[PDB]
């Protein structure tokens, strides 16, 4: 999935666990997953 940089302003949505932010919820909701049960491997997806 090769895409560019979507034109989005500030981010109204701000995570509650850490305090992150995102222009769209879909981006945040998927982020919270990082907190929900910490894995041994860790968030790398490299
Ligand atoms: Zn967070």
């Amino acid at each position: 999935g090769s895409s560019g940089s979507s034109g989005t302003g500030e981010k109204p949505y701000r995570c509650g666990e850490c305090g992150k932010a995102f222009a769209q919820k879909a981006n945040l909701t998927q982020h919270q997953r990082i907190h929900t049960g910490e894995k041994p491997s860790g968030p790398s997806s490299g």
